[PDB]
């Protein structure tokens, strides 16, 4: 059979697929597992199939149940990352298109690699534990017993057991609650995905949450300690919903609500179905990060319903998701807006081939992951030069109209399917059929194989970058008579997303002299900002000048939050800085049970603790 995926040990979808999942779990917080059982409906796509092989990974089976016997199966030798494949001897020969339910009965592993637990002190409100699942990329096989593949998409449905004081959510419409009838100390939360999912899209939270109500179809979730603030900073969620159906199509999910994770939580977000992840770093206050969940909007169409094939392919979900979403962008601030955006984009692209180097291998659009952990992979230039690629081709085709008739037609072809970049060429060319020469001109080994920048850069509207690199040329270049000039005039029609741009060129410059920051600090007064993009960057920016003033600063940020986007260049900054290097031990060691685990540990690793 074909191997569609190298980073599953599954039987692949040309042998057989999951249609169905039905999970009955109880989460135990004092041993760390969740235990249960996995009903797997499968469908055969061969003649004569009498074994198949699931994903797993640091997984305790029970039992193997197929109408109500048990049958025999085996745990083949780890595959470091992979884990190790299971295989289950089936009790009947299955024809082609026939169906079979295999009942897991299953315990995960406290260390799970799939499963963050959070102590008491990790949460917001100190009292109860907390838990969520992170099942991207290839994670969801150390939950359960799982084709852990994109390649296959499954319904759902779920019967979760939790203390009663505690509620479940997990990536599916809520399907109501009850006591558990088997013990009343605790509760069952219910749940139905009927939209078919790639299980790397099967998520759970179990925590002392509470919900506000923020649109039709949107209920915002939290800790009792953020769901307030979190209900006004994301009220307009609705409306960027039916920005982003008219652009990519009719929303098919039913509900959008959001969590807002822990302070501890060290990611951006994720795109669960019915349940978007969002880190509480976006609480600025202002709404002014508010826009950053149009990302994960975006991916409703463009990598949840249209979906990678496997992770060498994971650009097709990443590069349309920021295509989407700066278009969703410049429906709310311009068209200005949007081509500002994509520049900064290009920036950051250019950092990124200057740090892996533009050799690495992590610098190509398509990667052979074969012998690569995905879970590492996927993290990076898909973003960005997948945004360019669609960016360029857009410009070539006839413009945003145009392009955006495209990307509909292409969720529309591929809605509840997997696809490589092959299959989204290929529709490409016959979309575009008509233009066929103009795309024959796309140099596609460069764009999609060779590692580095793009062949051809985009056309970008200068407008608002311009202001930006003006006043951040003025500060680079001014020697200390001419501070007196800038004064709080020079920001009047700058957005917040400027000012970041500004604070982004004036770091890459960086250190300025000390009188600079000190008088960048007197007319601009960015002590003041709350946003935490602008915050974080001018927090650096004092650090890398030695600023005595901004250490103290700079150590509540590091652990106020626990992004590790800002917290471990935070720390990296505090402890470069012979200064507060001394000072920023005693507050990680004050505070490392407070952190994510991985953050005290990397922030360890790299404080050399
Ligand atoms: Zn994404």
């Amino acid at each position: 059979p074909e191997i569609v995926d190298t980073c599953s040990l599954a039987s692949p979808a040309s042998v057989c697929r999951t249609k169905h999942l039905h999970l009955r779990c109880s989460v135990d917080f004092t041993r760390r597992t969740l235990t249960g059982t996995a009903a797997l409906t499968v469908q055969s796509q061969e003649d004569n199939l009498r074994s198949l092989v699931l994903d797993t990974k640091d997984l305790t089976i029970e039992k193997v149940v197929i109408n109500g016997q048990e049958v025999k199966y085996a745990l083949g030798e780890r595959q470091s990352y992979k884990g190790s494949p299971m295989e289950i001897s089936l009790p009947i020969a299955l024809s082609k298109n026939q169906e079979i339910v295999i009942e897991i009965s299953f315990e995960t592993s406290p260390k799970s690699s799939a499963l963050q637990w959070l102590t008491p002190e990790q949460t917001s409100g100190k009292e109860h534990p907390y838990l969520f699942s992170q099942c991207q990329a290839i994670h969801c096989r150390a939950i359960l017993p799982c084709q852990d593949t994109p390649s296959v998409k499954l319904t759902y449905t779920a019967e979760v057991s939790v203390p009663k004081e505690l509620v479940a959510l997990m990536s599916a419409i809520r399907d109501g609650e009850t006591p558990d009838p088997e013990d009343p100390s605790r509760k069952i939360y219910k749940f139905i995905q009927k939209v078919p999912i790639p299980c790397y899209l099967i998520a759970l939270v179990v925590g002392a949450l509470e919900s506000r109500q923020i649109g039709p179809r949107t209920l915002v979730w939290s800790e009792k300690e953020q769901v307030e603030k979190s209900a006004y900073e994301f009220s307009e969620t609705e409306s960027m919903l039916k920005i982003a159906e008219d652009l990519g199509g009719p929303y098919v999910w039913g509900q959008y609500d959001l969590l807002v994770l822990p302070p501890s939580f060290p990611y951006g977000g994720m795109e669960n179905p019915c349940l978007t992840f969002v880190t509480p770093t976006l609480l600025a206050g202002d709404k002014s990060l508010s826009n950053v969940i149009a990302h994960e909007i975006s991916h409703s169409w463009t990598g949840n319903l249209v979906t990678n094939k496997t992770w060498d392919h994971f650009w097709l979900n990443e590069g349309h998701t920021v295509y989407l979403e700066r278009h969703i962008c410049g429906r709310l601030f311009g068209e200005k807006f949007r081509h500002f955006n994509a520049l900064g984009g290009w920036g950051e692209l250019q950092n990124s081939v200057k740090t892996f180097g533009e050799t690495h291998p992590f610098t190509k659009l398509v990667v052979d992951l074969t012998d690569i952990d995905p879970n590492v992979a996927y993290s990076s230039v898909p973003y960005e030069k997948g945004f360019a690629l669609l960016f360029y081709l857009e410009q070539l085709l006839g413009g945003p109209e145009i392009f955006l008739g495209f990307l509909k037609a292409y969720v529309e072809k591929f809605s509840y399917k997997s696809i490589t970049t092959d299959d989204w060429k290929d529709f490409l060319y016959s979309y575009f059929k008509d233009k066929v020469d103009v795309l024959n001109q796309v140099d596609w080994n460069a764009w999609l194989y060779s590692p580095g920048l793009p062949p051809i850069k985009p056309n970008y509207d200068m407008t608002l970058t311009n202001a930006c690199i003006a006043l951040s040329q003025r500060w680079i270049t001014a020697k200390e008579d001419d501070l007196n000039s800038f004064n709080a005039t020079d920001l009047k029609d700058l957005s917040s997303h400027q000012l970041n741009e500004f604070l982004a060129q004036t770091l890459q410059r960086a250190p300025l002299p000390l009188g600079h920051i000190k008088r960048m600090q007197e007319v601009y007064n960015f002590n003041a900002i709350n946003n935490s993009e602008i915050r974080f960057r001018w927090l650096r920016l004092c650090i890398q000048s030695k600023w005595e003033d901004a250490i103290p600063l700079a150590l509540k940020m590091a652990t106020e939050q626990g992004r590790m986007k800002f917290t471990r260049p935070l720390f990296k900054d505090l402890a470069a800085f012979d200064k507060s290097h001394d000072q920023a031990v005693r507050t990680y060691q004050e505070h490392k049970a407070s952190m994510h685990p991985v953050t005290a540990m990397l922030v360890g690793k790299d404080l050399k603790v």
